[PDB]
């Protein structure tokens, strides 16, 4: 494999996978992936990421604790919402994404109980055998969060290289106190979780094709 | 195989601080920026707006930045405050600075050499191109996280085509200058990425910045 071809395969090949098989990723592969991900750059080489990887019985207890917290409305999010977050084209993109996702799931926006069933499964990591919880410093702001994103993408691409499917999930960060309590983590903020393992390629949700805006919408070249 | 290629890309990408004058071919530049667009983001919002500057426009921009710095016209959209980094994060920052300044041959009390180096950084380290990464006006942690996902996708796509890069928060400290020179309004500047082909004879390009061990950043439980 030539480098240019490999980058295209990894970058386009990585997709948000929402249905996994139960098979675990070998421990040596997980070590190789997370070691590689640590090579992400960051402001001043600060490497602000603290990553909690959960498997087996601990992963099962964590999934049940998230389902229970969600049922009890114990929302404990570390990052507040900012008014007007998605205006204009950002809102159009979110609406189009939601439309494609629900169409692949075979659910209509008015089918509340089916949306509930789907979201309960999301808290069970879509059946993934592993989850990586991406913790950040208590004083995380835009620059540190940018580095958390550099790391998240490095990790997802290293996973893709090993045939490991992933789903980045902001949803898991909405129950940060539950994750911290389960894992014994103190004084860190939870930005997102990444469910991972091997994709169930028979699931219609994994057939969803999410477009991108393209150069004219995002990029300008000047000289 | 793909596993080896990922290792080569991820480990091969380094912050390059001395460039050759040679421009990236137009078709390669378009391929790299189109590929970077495949970065994921919350709800597929793709909040990035990227201004790629080359040639005379890049020269005018570099000179405007040098002038803004000399006149102390610092304009920051995202604060970079003292105490942003504490504990081990502050020590990693100090350790990085020590390695960089040793490669540059600049001592602690050398203000004139430090000024000359800062001027060269505002000239994009001689890179023929710079990508300015603009974010929405209301950017907070989650949107900034997506900007980082994009920035790393772009740097890795560049590395795959043998294109060296340096992500630079420094360029975001003169946000009004960048906006005025590029006709950009109502977007915040998070960082710039200088890019082109590495000058392999430059001592600064020999620096190798380590990472904390896997045991230091990651915990596995079952
Ligand atoms: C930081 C971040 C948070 C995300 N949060 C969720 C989430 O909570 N649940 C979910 O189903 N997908 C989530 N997504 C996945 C996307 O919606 C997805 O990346 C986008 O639709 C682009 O599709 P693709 O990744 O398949 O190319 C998240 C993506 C990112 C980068
Ligand atoms: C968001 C971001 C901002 C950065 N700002 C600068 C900068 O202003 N000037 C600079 O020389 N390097 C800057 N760096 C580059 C690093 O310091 C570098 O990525 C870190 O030391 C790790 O080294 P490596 O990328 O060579 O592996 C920045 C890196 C990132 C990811």
């Amino acid at each position: 494999v030539d480098l240019a071809q490999a980058a295209e395969r990894l970058i386009k090949g990585r997709r948000a996978v929402r249905a996994f098989r139960p098979d675990e990723v070998p421990e040596e592969t997980m070590r190789a992936v997370f070691e590689l991900a640590g090579h992400a750059p960051s402001n001043s080489n600060t490497q602000p990421w603290h990553v909690e990887v959960v498997s087996g019985a601990a992963r099962d207890r964590l999934a049940e604790a998230l389902v229970t917290a969600h049922a009890e409305e114990r929302v404990t999010v570390d990052f507040p919402y900012r008014e007007g977050l998605f205006q204009g084209v950002l809102q159009e993109r979110r609406a189009d994404f939601g439309s494609r996702l629900y169409a692949a799931l075979g659910i209509a926006r008015d089918q509340t109980d089916l949306l509930q069933g789907y979201n309960t499964e999301s808290l069970r990591f879509y059946g993934a055998p592993h989850v990586a919880m991406l913790f950040a410093p208590n004083n995380t702001e835009a620059r540190i969060a940018g580095d958390m994103g550099i790391y998240a993408q490095t990790l997802m691409l290293a996973m893709t290289a090993h045939g490991i499917a992933s789903c980045p999930q902001a949803l898991l960060s909405f129950y940060a106190d539950t994750v911290r309590a389960e894992l014994g983590v103190e004084n860190r903020k939870l930005l997102m979780g990444i469910s991972f393992g091997y994709a169930d390629d028979t699931a219609a949700v994994n057939g969803v094709r999410i477009p991108r805006a393209g150069l004219s919408e995002t990029t300008r070249f000047s000289r």
